[PDB]
């Protein structure tokens, strides 16, 4: 059996700390249901991100394969920062299958893709959410040339601008073994979390993703075990 099943599997096989476990189970739990056991676990993840580091100003969230729960982690972890009084920007950096816009119920007409090429403005592309201190930069329209936008100069410089006025930036991404989008993001965003599907995963896949992220220069803060 190739599956990574727990904190011990994680430490031995990946040499990273488990920063939080989310149980299996209407999606923004930290907001909609602040009293749930699952919400507290997200606040625990925020706590462990703080112990893991220096302080975390930019965070990339990724996984080895689709469906791991990247997006759910991004959304909820971002909310725990906002409610703690930090100015927080979620960037939906998944321009292949954008999803933050559905999660927060915001319109994805302008977003990252069109911001990068300059077809929209910062004020236009960034939307304030219903959660105080939490802004959302949706993915924008799905571009033909994602790799090219991510590796661009406007992106690196937009991140720098954003980080002048946001305490923390949390960036959702496409799976690592699927496309190289996350590795490219690692140029502008050094710190990262790896989200693992506890019920369904391959030890070797997760190692490859970790190696790929480490090769792109990413500081992997730790792992989130999901659907445990
Ligand atoms: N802890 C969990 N328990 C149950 N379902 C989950 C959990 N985390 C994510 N999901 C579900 O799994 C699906 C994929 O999650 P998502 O975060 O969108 O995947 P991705 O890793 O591709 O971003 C979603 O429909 C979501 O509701
Ligand atoms: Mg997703």
């Amino acid at each position: 059996d190739k599956r990574i099943k727990d904190e011990e599997d994680v430490e031995k096989e990946l040499g990273l700390p488990v920063l939080g476990s989310i149980q299996k189970f209407t999606t923004l739990f930290v907001y909609e249901k602040p009293k749930s056991t699952i919400s507290e676990k997200f606040r625990g993840i925020r706590s462990n991100i703080m112990f893991s580091k220096g302080e975390v100003k930019r965070l990339l969230v990724t996984s080895e394969k689709p469906g791991a729960g990247k997006s759910t982690v991004v959304s909820n972890v971002a909310i725990t920062y906002a409610q703690a009084g930090y100015k927080t920007l979620v960037i939906d950096g998944d321009m292949r299958k954008p999803t933050q816009n559905y999660i927060f119920n915001e319109q994805n007409n302008n977003g990252l893709s069109s911001l990068i090429i300059g077809r929209t403005t910062m004020s236009e592309a960034i939307t304030s959410t219903e959660i105080e201190n939490l802004d959302l930069l949706t993915a924008g329209p799905v571009p033909p040339n994602p790799s090219e936008l991510i590796g661009s100069e406007r992106f690196k410089e937009l991140v720098d601008l954003f980080n002048k006025r946001y305490d923390i930036i949390i960036v959702d991404t496409p799976p690592v073994n699927t496309v190289t989008d996350a590795q490219l993001y690692a140029r502008a965003i050094k710190d990262s979390l790896l989200v693992i599907d506890n019920e369904k995963n391959d030890k070797n896949e997760v190692k490859k993703a970790k190696a790929l992220m480490e090769k792109a220069g990413s500081n992997i803060l730790g792992v989130i075990l999901n659907k445990t």
